DNA sequence: GAGCCTAGCGTCCGGAATTC
DNA sequence: ACGATGGAGCCGCTAGGCTC
DNA sequence: GCATCCCTAAGCTCCATCG
DNA sequence: AATTCCGGATTAGGGATGC
């Protein structure tokens, strides 16, 4: 957590609509949506706990925008006594601590239900992004601020949002900030170092505004030219910089901890059809809904699987069968079908007569028509049915 | 934060401020 | 017959207030 | 009978009642 | 300097009132 490092790279973000995310595969830090549902304040009389609801709902939008995830669990921080409150010890502390552990257990949970992989970082869930995103298990990183680029991440996504209206990520690609702004991963550290990260809040003595007066001096090396200042305009930058050689280069230990990767992977990165039983279960137990109710949330993400198979060309008996194509319709500029559906095993109806006729999706033209090409083929028959009598 | 439920709009065109 | 003007319902989008 | 002045709507799509 | 808005402008109807 650099102070001020977003603001550095400002100029190189760029508005990316959540639509446009399709076909990517991005690493989530679960920690982090966690954390923001429990910065919810509104529901003071009823506060059910948002980081299930809101974890869920993200994941259904994404999902109907062809984007996949992998969630990152996050484990032990490296390195942390005053006695007094600001020492971590403390019964508030400790069992508040616990209680976000277990709801972090809880969204494992739903995962698994939906059948989404999650993996288990060593510290930081930001280093595990990072060694997804370099190894190429996925095309991005999502955090709303982290030192991911720090861990080696190429690209990082900022600022997630589902309003109705302008719906992005901020995308910062590692590329366009060694480009446009001249800035590798050494470069970054050493920021980081001087400006201060997470294990150090402090910003000074360097200012930061010439830091990067700096780096427009030097082109071949960052790290290496903090390195010979131990064996020691550019003599004044160097005594704001003396005035950082007093404190003694305590801050190598953290170099080392950026550089050093701990992470690895156990199992293959798998995803699996969602649970409809195990959903009513667990959004019953853990969010009192209903299962008439969990059962139309959970019916699009049914759909979705369903057709991503059958478009990859497996076809198997428990997937859903379409009664038929009621009509064209439009979704948010997107050419789409109205699809009524067989009910699918283990489905609640809230209706006794007419939960049959509920049962209805809107999917895609696109992906629906590549998994079930002869329900489109004769929807169109009966368009030429149509155009043909008039 | 996101969803649910309700309501109401739905023209063309051009100068305008400064890219939802 | 005919088809034409209705007209009521519906559709896609946006916004506001309240709920989970 | 026709004109004047002001206000308001402005999407699509079936069916249906009417000339 | 360029691409979103919104404020004014269109066109057509209807109603109340005036010549
Ligand atoms: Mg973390």
């Amino acid at each position: 957590g650099v102070n001020d490092l977003w603001q550095i790279l400002e100029p190189v973000k760029q508005h990316i609509p959540l639509r446009n995310l399709g076909g990517k595969t991005i690493a989530v830090n679960l920690s982090l949506w966690v954390c923001e549902a429990q910065t919810v304040k509104k529901m003071m009389g009823s506060v059910m706990k948002p980081h299930l609801r809101n974890l869920f709902f993200r994941i259904s939008y994404l999902t109907q925008m062809d984007v996949k995830l992998v969630f990152v669990m996050e484990g032990e921080p490296p390195k942390l006594q005053t006695r007094y409150g600001s020492s971590g010890k403390s019964w508030s502390q400790k069992t508040g601590r616990s209680h976000f552990k277990s709801v972090l257990r809880e969204c494992l949970h739903m995962l698994e239900c939906l059948g989404i992989p999650w993996v288990q970082a060593a510290g930081e869930a930001e280093a595990m992004c990072a060694y997804l995103n370099a190894g190429g298990h996925v095309d991005g990183c999502l955090t709303n601020d982290g030192d991911t680029f720090l861990y080696g991440a190429q690209t990082v996504y900022r600022n997630f949002t589902m309003n109705t209206k302008d719906p992005h990520v901020d995308c910062y690609t590692m590329s366009s900030i060694k480009s446009k702004l001249g800035l590798d991963r050494d470069a970054l550290v050493g920021l980081a170092i001087l400006l201060g990260c997470d294990y150090l809040p402090k910003g000074v003595p360097g200012v930061g505004k010439e830091q990067a007066l700096k780096l427009i001096q030097i082109l071949k090396g960052q790290s290496l030219l903090q390195r010979f200042n131990r064996w020691n305009n550019e003599v004044e930058n160097n005594i704001k910089k003396k005035a950082c050689c007093c404190e003694g280069f305590p801050f190598h230990e953290v170099i080392q901890e950026f550089l050093l990767n701990k992470d690895k992977l156990v199992k293959v990165i798998r995803y699996q059809r969602p649970d409809l039983l195990l959903f009513q279960r667990f959004t019953l137990e853990k969010m009192e809904w209903p299962n008439h109710y969990a059962c139309e949330k959970l019916l699009v993400l049914l759909t979705h699987y369903d057709m991503i198979e059958r478009k990859l060309g497996s076809r198997n008996s428990n997937q859903l069968q379409p009664i038929r194509i009621v009509k064209t319709r439009i979704r948010n500029g997107v050419h789409c079908f109205e699809i009524e559906w067989e009910k699918p095993e283990h489905y609640a109806m809230e209706d006794k007569q007419h939960g049959e006729f509920a049962l209805l999706t809107i999917e895609e033209e696109s992906l629906f028509e590549a998994a079930y090409p002869e329900i489109v083929a004769v929807y169109q028959k009966q368009k030429l049915e149509i155009k043909g009598k008039k």
